[PDB]
């Protein structure tokens, strides 16, 4: 079903649904006061700016952001950086938190029980192709090249699949395909992830990116919402049901990936645990980042906050401040200290004589005089006191703060407030 | 404490808090799928555009909209018509729905238990004067003339009071004042509303508009949040506590009312029941409205939706359509029918041979051919079928639809869908 | 050169250039204080909302509006209704008025000498396909179906051509094509428009819509800007030069026309004279308009001004107001008068006892008591006095106001101010 | 005439008029392709963001920006950073370039002949107090404390005056006042600036900030526009005329100045010559700036451009980059070089082995490998080639580029393009 203009008409006949939804329990306390899509990233972004700017640059300007857990920061972010739309041009970012009445009802029992509470609003959009996006993930995808591959194949559901190492394939949806990219066997979060054919060390995993014939989705959820043994989830209940009827195809991600270096492999990081969050940000600080953010053909839209330039000033002794492979966003004030392999977000104040190495300083952090920081994640608005040392004694950082098994430290206000340090600057 | 520039500095040192909050159980099914602040009004407004445009024109550009019950329409309305702000100029409309975690917690136990869940966010605003607005009400108030009268008197709390007939004074907060506008006796929602001195037929009632010294509010809620017998409400728990310490003054509303005819009385309608909602809209349709909306010195900001002009066309027989004291907003298409004392909102389609009298047609209503409508409220998207008659047989309109004691009919999709009529045009 | 995704990539590689430019000397005094693209139309639109909303809905979000003559209203309109863009997403509406220095230089000698003054700014956009739009015209075109037909054919320039009656073909660019849609003979504004083959009563006319290979445009203007005998115009100088090299193809407009009734003919009105301006607006007032503006698949974006609903009130005698095939936009206040086949724009006040027939009342017009209006165009802010009669005595309307040869009257403030009538309400 | 609420009503009854207007011929080639109000400043600002954010924070939300010379950048900047207004709330930034018709007329003969061409538009605003702002100047003023001092005194015109050294008082309007702040003697740009009484080394100078009774301004310009010997300027023609009638008062700037350190003197820099432009930017780079831009009670609004964080990377040799009292805005990429006392604007790329000292690098500058820069101003988009040396040989920098008498160098593309260096990266 190939036509000259089909590539431009299908995004307009389409509607995206971001399951901002729940959290990552594996992100520890990075999330205790926010949703995982609203975790900061990149010096100025949040994670949901990746699953939203790919809808825009793919022509999909009708989005539906499903928010349940700690969404105040998320909703405020959509309000301030994603509310430039005009509903008359057939474009909008509708927020669909669970509707509360009688004071204790409607709380979204599953991933697919959140698209069923809102199934009277989504019909009104009159959409033929429903993209189902997990927006707690980081990528650069073109969903107007996955929609075609969906329309050429004559598919009803189209799961974006990409291979990953079998070691981490127990956290995603492993499938198995054929010569025509038809899903034969799908199993969600196995304990023994089956390998690919010819690639024993890797498994063909679902990314959480389903494209759906809308006439099939509505008839599949209402045919699923009445099920008493269902767990109400896309992976755990529906995609096996579609697969077992043979109506589920697989769309390889390398085809519909936007990357500035065609020789490279596609970039996917779901920032699962704490360690991959830290490792994902500092990749932007290296010399050749795996993720291009100086790209003008696929830009990422965010809250363009008004901040003054990054100021570097002399310390108390009149000396210089040295920097090496670091990002200093706007608002920062670094008073003559050494910053290495670091990422400083907005409004980070760093007083004199500090040493900062492989750190990520989320916004409004105040580092006090003579602090040493190594392999850490400093949370929002943390007021680090004077002479604090972090990342040199693992036995003394595990009983103060949180310390992952790989050596990454996390600092929060509650962790610092419990040691007596006042966090009200 | 009078200074030359005090009238301009206090709104900037101020923060408004709209308790969009719960519903009006007395509005019947007008509200079953929306909050009372999001009830439509005026052809193009919602009720919360009144409690928000008075903050803007009073200089208060920092608002806090507390939303709990059926807020999807409300939040979408704030997003599309109240998201032109820039957070750098010290201005914003923050939405503060209850934060949900663990799937069944944090549901706002009272009016004053919603400003206590959010008391870690409001401290961050660093506001000295907290205006506490009930935003389910209709008025034109200047809160930079109530803030001064609060600062001149040296008050800690300042309740906007206005007299109302003793008949309807059992639904508001009746107080009693002295020569210096100090509250002596406050009682919330009495069964026998005490009268005023010298005006036995009227009672001095609270409007739900408290101005607070912020250093006193925070210390009053935390001193109240620990109370086990409290009901967590401003009227029912706190304002008596302030009153009994003698720190509560009364600010007359006629002083800080914006009205284009100084000879008139101040305009306050809380659209309590169904009958006062209908009566309040048609007041705009009369020749001399009590509420001026063609006023340019105190304009009301709303979702400026892009709609085509109001089209009037000839009916099936080539005849004319007559109109008398009516409002026809944009999008409407009236095919040669008689419309009298009516208010038609956006996108109301009225086919031929209809007769419409003292009606209010909320948006996207479709009236079919040969319909007669008298003293009714047609809800959103109601698809009235052909030959329907409403408002001529009270015994036949009470057992089909809802009919108030005063004779006002209300029509909803669920009422029409239950009689077999398909509402999917 | 056909590829799966070519239909979506070419608008993003493209840049549109609207020649808002000069005026229509044939519009008489409708234009004396504005550019022809800023002439009002449709109850709420201006003409340049047609040549701009077709770029948006065609994916072309980089526009260049070239303005020279009386552009204050035009520029203010772009500012208030076309400034929702974010320059980071590769989208903008750049205004390119002639750059003034030394107080009397740089005044745009021709249509193609306005794209040559600005040829240092347009290179910076890095565009491969330059659409050249005359934006003083009314249509609904999809320029992402003309760009392909340009890329399939391997063309360098692609002129959108559509047939018109030979009677009015002396005002457009008549061409002649072959079996492959190659322009053979082009002549601009002939005195004897050549006819089509097989259609002696019609001529194949240029619409003023050129698509250009950018590498060819820049090399064609700089190769033309040095010409001393050139008149610096697209039609009169360049398109013959391209044609005579055989690099100019013709793109039929019926292919790339957006119309809701496929059985109909394409809609093109350049509102040439006064009579076609009046006739073009009232077409929207008829029962079946030739131009669909209740279309949601190709909406027109404009200045969504905040106006109250259209109010109809009783006259001084308590009587009704009748309407027949008319458009009443927002702000209007019609006090019980008869309005027929009319178009009332925003904020038109019509006092009692008026009779209005086949009129067009541009905004902020005040009609006084007992006025009769027939076949007229009332300009902006005209304060028609009491008892004025228009359109019943042609000999008495030609020596007061302007009256076309076909019987259309035009009323301006200067025409009314010269008869003594004060126009300062 | 003192009333409780007068401080808040007068800005709303007011209208500001920024004379963005002509250029500074003394800024040399900084301006050759832009107006002086659009000169960059501060890392991210332009100069007209100072004369506009003081209207906003002073409550004056109706501005009129008069633009004549090279306004493409200025108008584009107003469009993208000052077009968040809604005309219904009585707020706007109207652009008033001279209206062009017949191709060579209407070119604004003087400063006060630009408010007379536009005197039919300004009457429509219905403003009582017209602030007349020169917007090519840098300050932090509160015009709602100058308007009162104007209304208390019962003045007709109110000139903001502040003392400056008699050495530079030949470029401003020197006046002389009395005990009641009444102007006695005004003379514009004298050759021998008269001194103050008791301060022989300083002169009481006009800042170009006139507040006017609107009923007097309109009657003063029309009474001046007919004068054949007038030069059509506020200083040179009108203010002497008002002064000689005794209707002109003087408003001291230290009263209505917003400064975070009350012990300091008011900040006024008109960035007259090249040397004061350079000296004015680096003041922001010092440790204690004279101009506070980290102030939240009087923020400056600008084009909040979306730029990535400031990246510092290692040079070709793996080494560190050192910084000392510098501002690095967003977009910059500094590859391991030394930056001192500098100001880098957006998108400045600095390759390896550079040395940059007391420089100002306007946006999109590319510094090549092994460059030494000292006491310079690098203009927009300058592509400095490899091994260039600037600021070490004054005899070799005066015959290449422009070099002021005080030692400041200025680098432009035309200066670099004339030495053969290609500026097309
Ligand atoms: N300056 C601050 N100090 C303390 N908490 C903050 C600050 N800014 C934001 N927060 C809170 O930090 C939590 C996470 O917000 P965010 O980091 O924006 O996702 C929320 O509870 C915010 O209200
Ligand atoms: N065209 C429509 N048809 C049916 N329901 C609608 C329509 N538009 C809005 N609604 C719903 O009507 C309820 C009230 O919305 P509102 O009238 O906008 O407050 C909500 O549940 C909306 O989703
Ligand atoms: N209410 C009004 N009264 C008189 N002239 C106006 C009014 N509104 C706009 N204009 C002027 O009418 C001319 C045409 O403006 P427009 O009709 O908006 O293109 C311009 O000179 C405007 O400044
Ligand atoms: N990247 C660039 N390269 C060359 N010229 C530019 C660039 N950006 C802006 N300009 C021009 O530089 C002049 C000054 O612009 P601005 O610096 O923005 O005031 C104008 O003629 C602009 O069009």
């Amino acid at each position: 079903n190939d036509h000259l203009m089909l590539a431009r008409q299908l995004p307009l006949k389409s509607v995206a649904l971001i399951l901002a939804g729940g959290r990552g329990t594996r992100l520890k306390d990075l999330t205790n006061k926010r949703a995982k899509p609203a975790v900061h990233f990149g010096g100025k972004f949040r994670i949901i700016d990746f699953a939203l700017s790919n809808c825009i640059n793919s022509g999909i300007r009708r989005m539906g952001v499903i928010t349940q857990y700690q969404s105040h920061t998320l909703v405020q972010h959509i309000q301030r950086g994603w509310s430039f739309f005009n509903e008359e041009m057939n474009e909008f970012v509708d927020l669909l938190p669970a509707q509360q009445r009688m004071k204790g009802e409607n709380w979204y029992r599953g991933t697919a029980d959140a698209v069923t509470q809102n199934l009277d609003i989504i019909r009104r959009y009159k959409a033929e192709y429903v993209v189902i996006l997990a927006g707690d993930h980081i990528y650069k995808q073109d969903y107007s090249r996955m929609l075609i591959d969906h329309v050429e194949k004559g598919a009803r559901c189209t799961v974006a699949c990409m291979p990953v190492p079998i070691e981490e394939a127990s956290a995603f949806g492993v499938m198995a395909v054929d010569e025509n990219d038809k899903i034969i066997e799908f199993v969600e979060k196995p304990a023994n992830p089956p390998s690919m054919p010819n690639d024993p060390s890797k498994s063909l995993a679902s990314m959480g990116i389903y494209v759906f014939d809308a006439d099939y989705l509505y008839e599949l959820l209402e045919e699923d919402d009445r099920d008493e043994n269902s767990s109400h989830d896309f992976g755990k209940d529906l995609i096996p049901k579609i697969t077992e009827a043979g109506l589920a195809y697989a769309h390889p991600f390398p085809l519909s990936c936007v990357q500035s270096d065609p020789d490279a492999e596609p970039y996917w990081r779901d920032v699962g645990t704490l360690e991959a969050y830290w490792k994902a940000n500092l990749d932007l600080a290296s010399v050749v980042p795996e993720l291009d953010m100086y790209d003008r053909n696929w830009p990422i839209r965010t809250y363009n906050e008004s901040l003054p330039p990054a100021k570097f000033v002399q310390d108390r002794s009149g000396s210089h401040g040295m920097t090496l492979n670091s990002l200093v966003s706007g608002g920062c004030v670094i008073s003559g200290s050494v910053v290495v392999q670091s990422v400083l977000f907005s409004r980070v104040r760093v007083n004199s004589f500090c040493n900062i190495d492989s750190a990520v300083l989320l916004p409004e952090v105040w580092v006090g005089r003579s602090c040493r920081l190594r392999r850490c994640v400093i949370d929002r608005a943390c007021v680090i006191p004077e002479g604090m040392v972090i990342g040199e004694n693992a036995e003394e950082d595990a009983r103060r703060f949180y310390r992952s098994e790989e050596g990454i430290v996390l600092v929060t206000r509650e962790m610092l407030r419990k040691l007596g340090h006042k966090q009200e600057r």
